[PDB]
């Protein structure tokens, strides 16, 4: 195996230097490649198990044993006297710098994955390109680099998750001694968006900067791959031109879907324009039941709005059922209204006042199960009805990147698609979990992989997730139900329990948050689900998934002391199971 | 070994069954008991790998080798016909309530560690007594049952905490968008004493019902242990009598120390005292340097308070000081000012003002290491120096029990006393973390080790803590400073990265929060300590001590996927080390 990752390694790297830690002819080279400011990927012999017999597998590129080696492009360039003499003939530039494409990297896509994948990329020598390009929403919202977690996702809606649970802070403080009455406060929203979108701003600047101290070149273009190692792109003029490269990652990232209904796309709007919207949106509906459908609601009502939650079936598909029942609970009792079984057939009554900034009015018809009609005024209506690629516009279908029925890439298990110099990362890779967090690891490693002869591969096993509505809701794992169709129910075992956060007591519910471990009784107890309801839910969520990973079982929490008083605790010290039919109230 | 433990457990159990899950003898058996109500533990031998022995080395006790056997202090006492004999002829009762002594078990204290064990011995029919009683402070300063953390420690320490967190929630509002003015705000102590004293007291009330509902007997009254069976009690009348038991739990706990100097006792107060002040404590100096020290000026300065800290050395000792002094700056860059290398040498102003419910006036005399002299006046004066026992209270020295220098009993790591049946859980067992989450799993444990044949010890290694400061400080494992006297420098290495919440943008520090991975090279970068100073550090630590408790590597933290946007995932993606000397800034 060893000679077959040298083989990769030699032909995928754009600059690389294999040495070993006390060599001074090491040094030497080290020293002029410092002073000449050449970016580099190095790998030390002498700290890797089998590196006697990769100096050996060496031979077979450049016909010598020692260390030094420099290699550019596939090709040996020389051991020390002969990278010296290259330097010293002003000649070193030129050959580090040859190439038969413009670019080692084009990286499709400015967003989370595409952002790291390039930063990551030019630290060993791959001269790399980044091309963003924002297509408007149908009223015409657009926003900077950065793509869609920073400007029209996990930022800008944690950030108005905060302005909402600061309302309860406010009720809160009078319990706990301060002379506010909250029932005078109001909330602006103007305000609050102004505040979001210029820290928004200085992320879209800290980009360009962090590309252009990279000495990565970022184009504000749109990109087409037409065959492949060749990139047409698109400018702000619409001028069409030509690059090519070596290695390319498609990094596109998907746009709302709209249902097909009547004045959808006219009179509606989706999350991509919530997030910098000049209005307060007012009396508001929102069609969906997401993730993304719960969070909006969940804010737009605790900053005062008047909102409704449309749902043709169930709560957030595919995540533990009974969390999600209890998601929603909380939402219904706390000032979110429920159409259950319902779904839209929306006609304009007022446009948008872009003067007083004011939001327009709609009516939306519709139809429960049961054939009652549904027909109700609404100043705004959010529509949360999915995500999906648009690869026809990116991918020409005769580059030969094989696409499943969903649009999304098929790839292998280090990110290759079916054109081998071709990637494929973050929201466009099919059945991979689409988090920010999973797009940044994916990019990350690849780069390390491609340009600097690293082997290790992302886990995209057991990622935990949080849902940012009113309470919130963290897993790592399966769900119960999803638990039980794997193993079968006499081989699971739930520990449960509710809880109530101390600061809750002051501030006068008892049994409301709540948590839950999943485990395989065949396997010594194993932890295959963790669940938790309750604030700052993230946070605790998170410390756990490091244990989950490493294969946690019931035995290991209750060894493990609690850290008092906190609501993470409590996950230390559970006992009561489902099956005993016990009580989980306090 | 076998052999052994089924000595100790028929020995030491109150009323213990020995059955088979699959068995109707033992089912007809559990049946009497149930109908009887009588409490007893169960052992299944069916589900034990050794229970085929354990059969046999029962024979040892009863000449008999079947299931079900019942044994009642110590004693065998029959088979299925046998029990079903003594029930039909109105017997059992009184075979089962059968003891040389009045309980089988005798708690002298009613806190965190005495209230678990004894609710837990209950359950497995060991007549159980409870002895809580509250000497009062210096001015006359007392409070109900379930101890330090409960009435005067933990708990109001906790939601003072959060009363403080919420004069910065105000301030962050504005930002967010919401129409206060939080410099027109103001906080009236009495009322949020009364809402914490109003929670404490549904504490109080819970834990008698609790212990009634267990079939406990609580005594309010002081318990002194005159021989290894006897305690004499003191009631509220001053009645003396004596109690008997078979096993004893010494649960006592610690008070503040108060410093030698004159005025200290007369004017001064302690953590006792300022949880149920009933007036404000207005320009307050706080002397010490401890957790507890920090914890309550943190919150007095965030209530309005002119706050000062005087310091004989240095802060948190015991702590990693790289963190501790991070903590201490936060404080002085925030409203509290500290009085460096200084100590105290207590002169009565003012009276306290019962009537008007107004602070008294104090003036301090004390000398810095540099000559100066310190003369200040002020409101409060508040000792945090230190806690202690004071077991000869408690405890006859003719007894036998062996006390360390400090007071604290030494225990076996069974929490075995030198007198055999005595044994010592909580702040007084010598060497051990004084915790409450630590007490309360010590006495659970404790419980089933001697009345239901349990073996399972409490592990009281890498135990995770939490600073409840202004800006919080998290830890699990050693310090940076404790792992490199013990490992060598060179065997160690030290990842970490400042970051910024995001809730923290909008509402306008950048690199404040902090947090370090502290490692051991040579054992395959096994994370040795774990440290975070950021808010809702107890929720971000907890579940990371699972992960450390099974032995977390750095490769482990890398492989896990983060979850975002939290402050927990950062640690996630460290990868700046101190000895490469690049920043940790963002
Ligand atoms: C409302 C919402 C909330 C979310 N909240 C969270 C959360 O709390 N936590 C979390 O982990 N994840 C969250 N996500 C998901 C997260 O935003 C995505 O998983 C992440 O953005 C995926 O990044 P990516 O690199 O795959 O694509 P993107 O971030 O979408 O970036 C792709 C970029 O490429 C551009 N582009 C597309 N086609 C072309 C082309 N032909 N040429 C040039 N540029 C092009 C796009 O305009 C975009 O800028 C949320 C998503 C949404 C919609
Ligand atoms: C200000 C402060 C804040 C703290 N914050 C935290 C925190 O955030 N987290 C944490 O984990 N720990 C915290 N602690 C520590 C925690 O309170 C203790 O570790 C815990 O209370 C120890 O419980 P215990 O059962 O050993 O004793 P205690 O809780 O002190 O209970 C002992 C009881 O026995 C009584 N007693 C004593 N002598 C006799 C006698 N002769 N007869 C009858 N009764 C008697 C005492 O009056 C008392 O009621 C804090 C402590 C303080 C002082
Ligand atoms: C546009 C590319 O179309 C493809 C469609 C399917 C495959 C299926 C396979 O790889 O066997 C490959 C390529
Ligand atoms: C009051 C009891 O005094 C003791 C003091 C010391 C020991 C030391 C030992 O156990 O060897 C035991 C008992």
């Amino acid at each position: 195996g060893t000679s077959q990752w040298l083989r990769k390694t030699v032909d995928s790297a754009a600059v690389i230097l294999f040495s070993k830690t006390t060599c001074p002819y090491c040094k030497k080279v080290k020293d002029v490649l410092a002073e000449a400011k050449i970016k580099h990927a190095t790998i030390e012999l002498d700290q890797l198990s089998n590196g006697s017999a990769i100096q050996k597998c060496l031979a077979s590129f450049s016909k010598i044993e020692t260390v030094p080696q420099m290699f550019v492009r596939g090709k040996f360039i020389g051991d020390s006297q002969t990278v010296l003499k290259y330097y010293s003939n002003d000649e070193l530039a030129g050959i580090v710098n040859e190439s038969k494409y413009d670019y080692d990297l084009i990286v499709i896509g400015g967003g989370s994955g595409g952002l790291a994948a390039g930063k990551e990329a030019a630290k060993y020598g791959a001269k790399t390109a980044v091309l963003d390009y924002v297509e408007p929403t149908p009223i015409g919202t657009t926003w900077g680099l950065g793509g869609t977690c920073v400007n029209v996702g996990c930022i800008p809606k944690k950030l108005m998750h905060q302005a909402g649970l600061l309302s309860h802070a406010l009720e809160d403080a009078e319990h706990f001694g301060w002379s506010l009455d909250r029932s005078k406060i109001s909330h602006n929203w103007s305000t609050m968006v102004e505040g979001v979108q210029s820290h928004i701003g200085s992320l879209n600047w800290g980009y360009k900067v962090a590309l252009r101290d990279n000495q990565v070149t970022y184009l504000n273009a749109k990109g087409r791959l037409i065959s492949p190692h060749e990139v047409q792109i698109t400018d702000k003029n619409q001028k069409v031109s030509t690059i090519t490269g070596n290695k390319i990652i498609l990094a596109t990232g998907e746009r709302p879907k709209y249902p097909e209904i009547p004045g959808a796309v006219e009179y509606g709007i989706t999350s991509d324009d919530l997030f910098s919207l000049p209005y307060f949106p007012g009396k508001t509906l929102v069609i969906g039941a997401s993730y993304v459908a719960l969070e909006c609601a969940g804010f737009l009502a605790s900053l005062g709005g008047d909102v409704t939650v449309m749902v043709r079936s169930i709560l957030l598909r595919g995540f533990d059922q009974q969390m999600a029942e209890k998601v929603g609970d909380y939402m219904e009792n706390h000032g979110v209204k429920f159409a259950k079984l319902c779904v839209p057939d929306i006609k304009q009554l007022k446009v948008v006042d872009t003067e007083n900034n004011k939001p327009g009015l709609l009516l939306v018809k519709g139809h429960y199960t049961d054939g009652k009609k549904f027909e109700e005024e609404f100043e705004t209506v959010i529509f949360a009805v999915g995500r999906e690629p648009q690869l026809s516009k990116v991918l020409c279908e005769t580059v030969g990147v094989k696409l499943d029925k969903n649009g999304r890439v098929v790839c292998t298990d280090d990110e290759q698609t079916t054109v081998s110099n071709v990637y494929a990362i973050g929201d466009i890779n099919a059945g991979k979990p689409q988090l920010t967090p999973v797009a940044i690891q994916a990019g990350r490693y690849l780069a390390r992989r491609l340009f600097a002869g690293a082997t290790e591969l992302t886990d995209y096993s057991n990622v935990a997730t949080t849902v940012f509505t009113p309470l919130e809701y963290g897993a790592c794992g399966l769900s119960e139900e999803d638990a039980i169709e794997k193993y079968g129910d006499k081989d699971i075992e739930v520990y449960h329990s509710n809880f109530k956060p101390l600061e809750w007591t002051v501030a006068h519910e008892d049994n409301v948050c709540y948590m839950k471990l999943v485990c395989r009784k065949s396997d010594n107890m194993r932890v295959l689900g963790l669940h938790v309801l309750g604030p700052n839910a993230g946070e605790i969520t998170q410390g756990y998934a490091v244990a989950i990973k490493m294969g946690a079982t019931k035995a290991d929490f209750d060894r493990t002391i609690g850290i008092h008083p906190t609501c993470s605790e409590t996950f230390t010290t559970l006992h009561v199971t489902k099956k005993s039919g016990v009580s989980p109230i306090v």
